[PDB]
DNA sequence: GTGATCAC
DNA sequence: GTGATCAC
């Protein structure tokens, strides 16, 4: 599934199968992503976030330590 | 300010 | 080792 974004302004959409790491800032939700180029990062407001990040937001959220 | 990062 | 980013 796609994750649309504002970084800069060019607007992005980016597969979640292409997302390393995702936490949650206040009640946004942040991740970095790319990988044929440099760390992508992004975020998006936690409540307009695809299930799909949510449910890799959550899988971060118990990681231990 | 907040996490985590990149890019300088 | 600090600013710039991101949604509030």
């Amino acid at each position: 599934v796609k994750v649309k974004f504002k970084y800069k302004g060019e607007e992005k959409e980016v597969d979640t199968s292409k997302i390393k790491k995702v936490w949650r800032v206040g009640k946004m939700v942040s991740f970095t992503y790319d990988d044929n180029g440099k760390t992508g990062r992004g975020a998006v407001s936690e409540k307009d976030a695809p299930k799909e990040l949510l449910d890799m937001l959550a899988r971060a959220e118990r990681e231990k330590k």
